[PDB]
């Protein structure tokens, strides 16, 4: 039975509005309703992995697992295995997998982050799951961010706290936050970004939604605008939105948006908005294709509609050679040539690099680079041809070309990372000097760039 080189992943996000679900929620897992929907011819074909995020979830873990497993069994006739379940307050993530994947999945991690202080600490935050699927690391974040049209900056702060403090994936990757630890990272939830139009325009917005004319609404979506101004979710992707706003509905129909201020809303308007989202970030030159992104039309117990997204995701096999794992393979090498980091920092410490990759036995520290002044004020750290030659565990190009090198640039004075990035070894040529580039981030904000050349030797 061969190991897969592609899997499909279902991501669901639903704010349940503290109400039990209806008896049938199969439309969700089938990607049926509005938006980019799944072809009917696929309905019996199970996804490899189903990741369900809920918010305002009133059920016990047991209650929801029974509904989910029985739902998938009805669709697919497959009894899914529970990989992980983790709940913070009423925020929950469930990971289910086809039974054939049970002995491909390992290194399962769960964590949560509570956002805010005092007043603002007590119901918002995130849960997450990570695991290995053969040679591929997968991370999943379900976040319920701060509500309210006038709190987009709070949401952005919530995002940064979650990606700093959620402790998933390989702890040996110590300079790296979750936005660098995974081949594929999916971040979804009730992100709570709103359509930023005047309150007086509520009926106009509703009109536009009834005509399926979303362009003038999406141009005011706070998540799209904040992302475009690099305020949040830097280097993440989102499929185009082609479904109606998923909030705020009257319960038990989808015919009415309930937007007017009420005691129950703290006298806040809830103009129709795309609160409920799925974004991802994959390592450079790894296959990831969104095959659906939409909302259900027939699940009406909540003031939110469920959102689905499905993905094709490239995976790799757990590679064994006569040499690595357990030793280096002298027919392999990675050389970084004429490299320099451009940093936004005003500080004047020396810097060194760390190279982290599961193709190395352990991480590699460089010598200190040479600081020069950039023409427009910048710090440029020059490494020249001084960088250590990296010794991969496996030289076979079918393995090595599928790998990635994480780079941290660290202060000699503090050993703190000033920037993190990632370089793909999926090169156009071996034994050939080729340009490389990554942006550098720290706490998910841009701090600089790393560029230079690479020369990769494989056994072929
Ligand atoms: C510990 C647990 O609850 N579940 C699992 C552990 C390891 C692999 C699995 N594959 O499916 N479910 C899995």
């Amino acid at each position: 039975q061969p190991e897969p080189d592609m899997i499909t992943i279902f991501i669901g996000t639903w704010n349940m509005g503290n109400a039990p679900p209806p008896k049938k929620i199969t439309s969700w897992f089938l990607s049926k309703g509005q938006g980019k929907t799944r072809d009917d011819s696929a309905d019996y074909i199970p996804h490899d992995i189903y990741v369900i995020g809920t918010q305002e979830d009133p059920l016990s873990e047991k209650e929801w697992l029974e509904i989910l497993k029985h739902s998938l069994q009805e669709i697919t006739s497959v009894t899914f295995k529970t990989v992980a379940i983790h709940t913070l307050w009423n925020i929950r993530i469930v990971v289910l997998a086809k039974p054939e994947h049970e002995n491909r999945i390992s290194h399962i991690c769960t964590d949560n982050v509570k956002t805010g202080i005092a007043n603002t600490l007590g119901n918002k935050g995130a849960v997450g799951v990570s695991f290995m699927f053969n040679g591929t690391s997968l991370g999943f974040v379900n976040s319920h961010l701060t509500s309210g049209s006038e709190k987009k900056l709070r949401r952005n702060q919530n995002y940064m706290n979650i990606l700093r403090f959620l402790a998933l994936g390989d702890k040996k990757l110590s300079p790296f936050n979750i936005t660098h630890r995974f081949t594929h990272l999916f971040w979804f939830g009730d992100l709570n970004y709103r359509v930023d139009l005047p309150t007086w325009e509520a009926e106009t917005i509703i009109q536009k939604i009834k005509q399926q004319q979303y362009a003038d609404l999406l141009s005011h979506d706070q998540l799209l605008t904040e992302r475009r101004e690099q305020k949040v979710f830097l280097h993440f992707e989102e499929e185009e939105i082609t479904f109606a706003p998923t909030y705020r509905f009257e319960r038990l129909t989808r015919d009415k948006y309930a937007y007017t201020k009420q005691k129950a809303t703290g006298m806040k308007y809830n103009l129709p908005s795309w609160c409920d989202r799925v974004l991802w970030k994959s390592y450079p030159l790894v296959h990831v294709v969104c095959q659906s992104y939409g909302s259900t039309s027939d699940i009406m117990t909540s003031d939110h509609s469920p959102v689905f997204a499905t993905f094709e995701a490239g995976v790799t096999s757990q590679f064994v050679s006569k040499n690595g794992p357990g030793t280096v393979d002298s027919q392999g090498q990675i050389e970084f040539l004429r490299c320099y980091a451009t940093l936004k920092t005003k500080s004047q410490t020396k810097f060194y690099l760390e190279f982290h990759s599961s193709c190395l036995e352990s991480f590699v520290k460089s010598q200190e680079g040479e600081n020069e002044e950039g023409s427009e004020g910048e710090l440029v750290v020059k490494f020249g041809e001084t960088l250590p030659k990296l010794k991969p565990i496996i030289s076979d190009p079918e393995y090595l070309l599928d790998q990635h090198i994480l780079i941290s640039i660290k202060s000699s004075d503090s050993d703190e990372s000033y920037g993190e990035g990632c370089i793909a070894l999926r090169l156009e040529a071996t034994e050939t000097q080729l340009p490389i580039y990554t942006p550098l981030t720290h706490h998910g904000e841009l701090t600089g760039h790393f560029q230079g050349e690479i020369k990769l030797q494989t056994s072929q």
